[PDB]
């Protein structure tokens, strides 16, 4: 009866385009219980606020957590152009959204360190032209296209990934580019929460 946050306190925290994500119904949670394991040093949200997200009960609570560098804070914008909200990661923008950018301490010890940051940097898609470059962007609650191609952590920075679809798919090539970026002192960790209001159904509320 209380949200098990668990799988994110254990092991290897994945890459922004191989977020993990942890749905949550029916259940009671802690919020600030959760936020003080780690250091935060951004919160933001949208059509919500910071303290209306802990204190407040939803049908669903959605939870994508993936490492993330600090530096990089805001390519996760989508005023800009930044590779990480075009290819790789895409809150909804029809419910309320927060995201959340912490570090992990080294009590934290439960919680370990990929070799480095990795990014897709483009994914894009040729047309039968050979000529002309289509960018497929990531849409809200899903994967990249190119997360097919791409690995777990990208081996060395520039590193390129095609891949000949068939006419199922369209036909023509998709392409992506990896980047890294060098693993910090201590981990750097970004936290995405989705929530749904329902009408008689707001089943996860607050531990009290
Ligand atoms: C545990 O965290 C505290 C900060 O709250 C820190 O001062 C301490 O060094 C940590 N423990 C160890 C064994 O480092
Ligand atoms: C559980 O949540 C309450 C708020 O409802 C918070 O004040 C408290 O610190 C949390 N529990 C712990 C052990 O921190």
């Amino acid at each position: 009866v209380e949200c098990d946050f668990s799988p994110l306190l254990s092991g290897t925290p994945p890459q922004v385009y191989n977020f993990k994500r942890l749905v949550f119904t029916n259940c009671n949670y802690n919020l600030t219980k959760l936020l003080s394991l780690f250091s935060v040093n951004d919160f933001t949200c949208s059509q919500i606020s910071p303290a209306a997200i802990a204190s407040n009960c939803y049908s669903s609570l959605i939870l994508d957590y993936f490492s993330y560098p600090l530096s990089m804070k805001s390519d996760l914008s989508v005023s800009s152009a930044g590779p990480i909200s075009q290819f790789n990661y895409k809150q909804s923008f029809s419910n309320p959204t927060c995201l959340i950018l912490a570090t992990v301490p080294h009590n934290l010890t439960t919680i370990t360190k990929p070799l480095k940051y990795s990014y897709i940097n483009k994914c894009s898609r040729f047309l039968s032209d050979d000529r002309t470059e289509v960018p497929q962007l990531v849409n809200a609650n899903q994967y990249s296209p190119c997360v097919s191609i791409v690995p777990s952590t990208v081996w060395e920075d520039g590193d390129y990934y095609r891949k000949q679809l068939s006419p199922l798919e369209g036909g023509g090539w998709l392409v992506a580019s990896g980047s890294t970026v060098a693993m910090t002192e201590q981990l750097q960790m970004g936290f995405g929460i989705t929530v749904q209001y329902g009408t008689d159904t707001n089943s996860v509320c607050p531990k009290l």
